[PDB]
């Protein structure tokens, strides 16, 4: 069952049941009120992408350099979520992974559909790789997201492919494509913070047509070739629909000889990492994020 | 585990690694070996199709009528089976359900791709529901198949919606659309005698391009209502990689308000329906799908 903690919070988002203004407001003030760990400096950036100019939130942390650089997209269903709800969250990974963090304000639906996310996840990804030198970063670049997030990180470890050289890819409990018959979509489709119909909503004002299902770009796990990809970490938890296919995804990397650890968090709800300060699990969950990053940049303990 | 018995078996069809007529041939030679139980009556027929003259076979039991009608819609892929490797399990349904059975000749990939199946499959049930006289069959029309032909049964069920009525629907360990992240379809994606291998074969040929996955006539589960269907039968076997999503399908017929049982059949695999004589649990099913159709034609234990 779920951690007692759990149960007595969603016993006491109104998404698709509100405006969109809404929404991302309640959002905004249930993931900012978490506590803002000190790191050592926070610097706000403009990155030139392809189609529009991306604000980024760059952390440092309180060790020396060099550093690695960990490019971190946000979920939020593709509608909500911002830069700064993720805060508390991006300072508490800086502070485990001993790493620079580069949080990216991707473009978001309605206002931008489908592929806008992807397409500035991407561009951020490759200035930052093209520009390490600008936060001591040459100990390499990484890539992380959760939930949607996970998703737009996936899908750039994928396009990354014989463009630029990611050291790792974190998925936390990511959403990798379209999934009408898996077990977790079906059982914790309701009661379990990320519902079904949110779901349906959030497909609803991203994608443009049914085609987009079947790109790769929004579901990853077809990709005709998962070989060569960098290493992950991937991240479900027990009661969250996208359990499942979190599950398949890592499953079908180490079938294509990918590396990948995949852990699955008992006892808590899609979001866990995000509600850090109440669900010890959370930090847990980012101390072990901490480990991979901390190993694979500078090969520390 | 798998039952020692199954497990004897798969260690003592080549999908994808012969012609397409050697694997039509091997299959012919593995199902047509069962027992064929007498019937009262074996009858070939043609129906009149809308782009075909449609054999099926018609099997009457030794009961005296009158009689419902089952339509049975073989399952291999949309490639393999006919209604003649058939045979001894309609033979068997016939003297469960004390009822007619009409085992149809649907068009077969890849000569004819989708929807050519569904075409048929719809055409013909359509034609045996307006001729029912011709069969003493007056207690009604059921729909039923396996694997592909369960797809193909539930799809129909989906079209006849406001132009027959049905009086049930029994999809056994039926596809019910496209699938890429279910726990059993990639666990037992290897060594349960259907493969993903196989499956994905099996769609190459089937299907003219990725389009056709989003269509409700392929995948019946993302159809935008599923209110008002037949009552459903529906089995799964543990060890399937379609298992996840005909539990999937029979939980959202349920939420749609259609009643639905639905049974798995542990410790088998896919098709073990066809190996009846082998596998003492296919006898059980079939006797199962006898009781809930004795039930709905006859109102008889
Ligand atoms: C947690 C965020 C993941 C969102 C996954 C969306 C799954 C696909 O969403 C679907 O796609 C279609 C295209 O708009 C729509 O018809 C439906 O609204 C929706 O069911
Ligand atoms: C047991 C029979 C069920 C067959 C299910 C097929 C699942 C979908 O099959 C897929 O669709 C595409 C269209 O041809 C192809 O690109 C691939 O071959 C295949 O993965």
């Amino acid at each position: 069952p779920l951690d007692p903690r759990i149960k007595k919070l969603l016993e006491s988002v109104p998404i698709g049941k509100a405006s969109v203004d809404e929404v991302r407001k309640i959002f905004r003030q249930l993931a900012s009120a978490a506590p803002k760990a000190e790191v050592r400096k926070v610097e706000d950036i403009k990155i030139p992408g392809s189609e529009t100019s991306i604000n980024a939130r760059v952390y440092f942390p309180k060790a020396k350099g060099p550093y690695g650089v960990l490019v971190y997209l946000h979920g939020g269903g593709f509608v909500i979520g911002d830069v700064e709800s993720y805060d508390p969250l991006c300072r508490a990974i800086t502070n485990a992974c001993n790493c620079v963090v580069v949080s990216v304000d991707y473009r978001l639906a309605p206002e931008y559909k489908f592929p806008s996310a992807v397409i500035d996840s991407f561009d951020a990804t490759n200035w930052i790789y093209n520009n390490l030198d600008k936060f001591d970063g040459e100990m390499g670049i990484a890539i992380a997201g959760d939930s949607a997030g996970g998703n737009l990180a996936a899908v750039v470890a994928l396009l990354s492919k014989g463009k630029l050289d990611l050291k790792y890819q974190i998925l936390i409990y990511p959403a990798v494509g379209f999934d009408s018959v898996s077990r977790s979509m079906i059982e914790y489709s309701d009661g379990f913070f990320l519902t079904r119909e949110h779901i349906e909503w959030f497909g609803s004002q991203y994608l443009r047509s049914p085609a987009d299902l079947l790109d790769f770009r929004f579901s990853p796990i077809i990709a005709q070739d998962l070989s060569g990809l960098p290493p992950a970490l991937i991240i479900t938890a027990e009661y969250d629909p996208l359990r499942d296919q979190g599950e398949a995804y890592a499953n079908r990397l180490l079938q294509a000889g990918v590396p990948v650890t995949s852990v699955r968090f008992n006892n808590v709800i899609e979001g866990f990492l995000s509600f850090f300060p109440l669900i010890d699990q959370g930090k847990d969950a980012i101390g072990l994020i901490g480990s991979v990053l901390r190993r694979t940049f500078y090969d520390k303990s």
